[PDB]
């Protein structure tokens, strides 16, 4: 679908974007533009991609201006801009608003303005049942993006959203905290064994967002059916991976979809799909054994590597 | 405290700032602002009290310059002025992100300009674990309100805020909607009849924002305790106020089946001060509160003016 | 005309916009939005009227983005959202300034944006011979639609206006007042008897905004034609109609900023006026008023009474 | 009044703002600061009168930080700054508002932002019974200037205004018109012969806001009362000193209107139209003499 | 080029707007819009030209909408509104960043909203090499006007520049005031006799704005190819022409602020100039100035000045 | 002059805002609030100092409010906050003009609402004689800074500016090149042989503004003097220590140069040639002492 296309990502210099440049850089699409405030981290991925396909903007969501400019042209946008740390939106809550919340009214009045063909929004499972600044504002921009979506009927745009959880062995998460723990010899730092969270990949949530590309309509929300474990399986499957079982421990659910959205959501394969008008949460959901827990791990490049003696990040 | 000071009220034309008027308007303040967007209301209110204290200003706390030149002399603010209604802010929520999050950084910057002396900011239950837009843009405004009342250590501006629930016998309220059916000799339409509500009246809602008025430090919330019953107990006690002894509908959508005031999060900070809560800055909901039977119900209902006349 | 397109109303919580419903909900219209401020009054409408026909957006005039986004996928604007009592606009004419000019100039930019083809801007006889800031800002307004009209003809937008003045029956107006001041026992509070008004109502003031929309040019201000009365012959008729003939009136003076005739349109204004049956027509550039219009006496006075359903029920 | 004080005029590059400065200059005022958009006018200005005290700032009104800017430090401002030509305004009524209404907002939150000390804005007869949108808009920008002036009780400041029509010998006007006609051998165009206007001067016009300044309250506006004459007793008069006698060849200007008259202070050579008819048909008259006396203040004439 | 078109000139009420309506008028061009902020001078050429082909609009190039607006319908602009005097720039830079960079970035927004086919912008030999916060800004103008010219390619507009220096019997320029002095048998008053300046008349700029109108492409800026000339040469040759071969001068000194030479393009742009006969074009990606360039002798100086019909009217 | 005071720096995560930090965070300094958008840099910093002295503002300096509100209560500002890539800026240059320049106008103009005692702003050699967009609108700063600078007599606010090139062993310069080049076994890149940089370290940076702010006066821009090296001597002198056997940057113009106060070690530029060829040159033995500042020199 991205064949002699124009692709542009805000908030592309992110974990997401990457994981977006390395799979279609080298793929029949024209041209990649990353949108994002910041010309250091643009300029090592220029150096690090070294390819002639990604064009770079600086510019700022909260700019209408800028945006405008850097969308005429593009075919389809990934909007991934946003504020997602907890403590500096709490306390500096109209920071998140003017980034996640009118960052986002500009990027989709830019879109329709530039007749852009498809937006898709990245939202976070923050959103549903929100407890803090970070999380509330990504549910506001939810709500934004809906409303948006309404009256495009005569227009060729179509704008939709995808909702994920947190994916596996991002920075600062319980993966390289453990294995950082087991290479140090020192024994886990285990919470609560019994806490259970989803279970994706950042190759996952790639897919998720090429789901909602292809098949979304105005409005729709799209959710990827995530596995959960708790934390001990999760520590016992790392274990064995590693090989050192005999390795010392010492000592609640994530939502992706509220009850009133299980209701009306349609159930198609792999996703659910909320169109515009029990929760499924991590207990809820397929549990995983040990087992099942070792293949989702093996998914991860940097632990396949350890499993060999070799090191990568 | 009121005596030869200037209230401005934002939202002043609504229900709550009817309250406050009724209460101080014939005491020894000398002024009070009402601000609001609508000159037909505000004309309606300035022939209903007919006093020379009252003062009216046009103008809309989206607009900084007008809240701002309106501001300039006056000692306190109550700040009322918000989109409440449900369906009305999930069809819009840019219009709720506008007016109850963006106009209250307004108020407060331009009370901090004028050297103003205190605001009371009014929230709501539904910022509590919030499912709507309106309450998601209440919590919003919230965390900007206790976010704004830092830096203020230099300057003699003090920034609170109180939260509440609906109130009993208010405009459109579950009392005399019911009321209203049975003089219609309709049956009584109930969503969720376990649904459970805090049982309040405005004038707790005034005491409340009075209270966080005298007390409030920077940031602070108030909550004040109340008992609760489900719609249940409540349609009963109000059909035996009446002798007459019902069609159940659906929980709305946006509607949880409980209203909560302070989170488990805020609960463990939370200093209970006999019938309020004060949250301070940087679980308690109607499910978990004082539950009231038939017999406590009525005895609410009757302390309620509009009931006492129906039953007489 | 109508028949599957859209219409958005601004101010469309007012009379003018009930009206409207009033006469088009129920024919052969896709869609009527309503565009204001109020969620109290929307609610009010909506529940009124419970048809599917109607959708409700929250905004204000003076909010370009807003007004952009509701005009997407609209054919028709009719123009009503402003400011319009006179004291509250002298305390602040800034807001009036805000609403009714800046207003009028981000719906048109919208309409123009939007791809519109018809906007109908409401106007007032308080804009001819303006003498307070409700009045000016009218007045400028009228100058402002007109200016933003020539620049269309690449465009397939057409923009004009319609002028009225009070229509009878409107709220706070001297008939519901007699009719009160009649229920109660009390004499009738005149001002000046000689006073003349013109008399038109509801519907009249809707066929004209029709007619403007059917055959209006760019920057045209259509007016209708419209005989006047002196309160003491409204009076008298009206006395009449309830069957109280004997009943005493109070004359109590005439009130600061009170005219005793209304002008639809200037000495200059009838020099370049086309006559056109019921209407006229004042073309843009690229004395009319209720003293010397057709008087009524008390019996065609009454006649037009009748057409108020408010008085027939008390008949 | 002015010792050791400072001066902002808004629109300092019209005739107005050149009166103010050939009369201030060379006193003991400290600074006169011009503010206004044209490089070319200020710089011509600047070479004029090559004075120290004079110093020019490149700005617009309708910039709130750029007058915010201008004002700091200011005591006094002379609002001057408008657009004021009636075709100019018909087509494009929005610049009249953008300028004469917004800007004047803005002048005034910003002398009341910066402590100035006095405001004077100058209007126009035409904003009296308007009937274009030049004087509708002078109009609306009269009402915000009242409006504004309430609520300064706490603040040191204080804003009114100044109303008058013409002035004698400005550009364009009937003056120079006929005396370019003669000078044509062209006959003098009269549209109505017995149509009046108010007589009065530039230096005059200096003396109404200086006594505004001097005198007023918030929200007052001051009126110079000022004789008046047809066109017709203006052509033989101006046919007598020029020795050309035999020569081939709304109606009326009001200042105040009936409402204001009923609320308006005399004070002698002024009016005072305090918050909340005057026009030259019936003001005093002026012959054939009396015309020839007032066309002798012009220099221009004279020669 | 012009037939059956709208041509909207901003800061039209100039010295080079002037020569672009003398120029068009009366040719088979529809309309012509004058867009400034000065309605005395706006009436001032109504009555000059006293043609139905001129209306004028009111704005600012600061306001966007007042721009969006007067350019509805509009096939062509050229973009000559700018802030030019150094000391003015100097002491208010604010102004002339708002009114030659962010002005310029409001004018082309609005040419590519209302769908304008072609716009050039004028730009200034001080833009090259520039020293102070006029040429700076001027500079900052160039860069914008180039980068806005990316990704035009779907859009049917196309946004190019021109430079040049000061023209010819300009105002409150050397020409016009040694013709004064002369008439008036007072001594020339020269600052550097041997400072050189680019040779070039008025309507040797309206046809290099003509050029660079029918042959650019997005992002181009035209450079016209110029002799130049010392002070002490163009003295000479109008000594000559008026006939007052023994007339006094007075050598004051280098003036401040003043070079004694212009340049019009850079070395690092000479690299990447393509040569199209009588211009430079440098394209999006030795220095080249008035003393390099080839230079006029007094009778070489003569036949310019004698494309001055001020010049001929002299020597008659 | 810090004691119980409040210093807040724009741009204060980038190399120059940590440099401030390591040498000031642990004085008697009351407060230092860092302001810029990059909560991820936030972050990091606020693990790595762990002080209760180090106040962190999410925010913009092209948001008037933002910087207006970070300053309440500021007693000093350092304004660091910049586009400063070359070819970033060329493709950009709205955006060079409304973070350096409009930006600029912010910082000043909050600095002055909230009655801020003393600002430096940091510029850059570029601002002379520039050539492309990112030193172009740098220029344009100064220009911006120093007509702000006029009007300042009543108030008690005084504005200031420093100016410096390159600093020794900064991120992409040349010296980490070569190092990494050996590294890495490769001969190393040299562009040109011959070209001249000044030297100079990042702690001398601080110590330019230090100056300052002990020093300036309203409009003041200050130049540190500093030697230079060929890339020659540079190279050479870094091989010896390693075992391994345009053309020039301009500080002041000659308009600047003329009206400039030598004050020692630094040239103050009051408000209305200097180079690395004309400056002293070092040899050899005088670039090895220089390389030995560097703790990363020093370590190897
Ligand atoms: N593990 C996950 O990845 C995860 C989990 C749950 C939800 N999500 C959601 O998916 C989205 C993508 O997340 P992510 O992991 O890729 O976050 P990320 O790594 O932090 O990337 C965010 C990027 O947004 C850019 N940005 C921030 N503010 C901007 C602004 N005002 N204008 C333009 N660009 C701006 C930043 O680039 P510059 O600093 O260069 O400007 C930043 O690199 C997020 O919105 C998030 O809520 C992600
Ligand atoms: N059950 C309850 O009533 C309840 C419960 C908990 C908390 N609260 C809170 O108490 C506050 C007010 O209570 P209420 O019952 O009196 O609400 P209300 O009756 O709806 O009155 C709100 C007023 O705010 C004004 N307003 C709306 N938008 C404005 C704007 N953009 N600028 C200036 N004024 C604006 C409106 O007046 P105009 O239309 O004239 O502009 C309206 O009269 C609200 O913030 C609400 O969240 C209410
Ligand atoms: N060799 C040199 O680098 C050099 C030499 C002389 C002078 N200077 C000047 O000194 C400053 C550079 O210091 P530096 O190199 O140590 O820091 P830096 O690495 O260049 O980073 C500067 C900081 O400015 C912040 N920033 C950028 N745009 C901003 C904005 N719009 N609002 C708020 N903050 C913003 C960035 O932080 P966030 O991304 O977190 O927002 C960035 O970390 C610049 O002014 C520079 O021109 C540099």
């Amino acid at each position: 679908m991205f064949k002699d296309k124009v692709l542009l990502i805000t908030g592309g210099t992110g974990s997401f974007g990457n994981a977006v440049l390395k799979r279609f850089l080298e793929t029949d699409i024209k041209e990649i533009r990353i949108f994002s405030r910041d010309e250091k981290k643009q300029d090592d991925m220029r150096k690090k991609y070294h390819s002639a396909k990604l064009k770079f903007y600086i510019g700022d969501v909260r700019d209408y201006n800028s945006i405008l400019n850097a969308t005429r042209g593009v075919d389809y946008i990934y909007h991934a801009a946003a504020l997602k740390q907890v403590p500096s939106c709490e306390f500096h809550p109209m920071e998140a608003v003017k980034t996640n919340v009118l960052g986002t009214e500009n990027v989709l009045e830019a879109a329709i303005q530039n007749h852009v063909k498809r937006v898709v929004c990245l939202s976070t499972d923050k959103a549903v049942y929100p407890i803090n600044a970070m999380g509330i504002s990504k549910a506001m921009m939810e709500k934004v993006m809906v409303a948006k979506s309404r009256n495009l009927e005569g227009l060729d745009t179509v704008i939709c959203g995808t909702r994920y959880g947190n994916v596996m062995a991002s920075r600062g998460s319980v993966i390289p905290l453990f294995v950082d723990q087991i290479r140090q010899g020192k024994p886990l730092t285990i919470t609560d064994p019994n806490m259970t969270r989803f279970m994706m990949t950042l190759e996952d949530a790639v897919d998720l967002v090429l789901y909602a590309f292809e098949h979304g309509e105005n409005g729709d929300i799209f959710v990827q059916k995530a596995p959960a474990a708790t934390i001990a399986v999760l520590a016992e499957a790392l274990k064995q991976l590693l090989n050192v079982e005999d390795h010392p421990i010492s000592i609640a659910f994530e939502a992706l979809l509220s009850r009133e959205e299980m209701v009306h959501a349609f159930d198609q394969g792999d996703y659910f799909r909320v169109p515009a008008d029990e929760d499924y949460n991590s207990h809820n959901t397929t549990r995983l054994d040990v087992e099942g827990m070792k293949q989702l791990l093996l998914k991860l490049d940097f632990v396949r590597a350890l499993t060999r003696g070799e090191y990568i990040s």
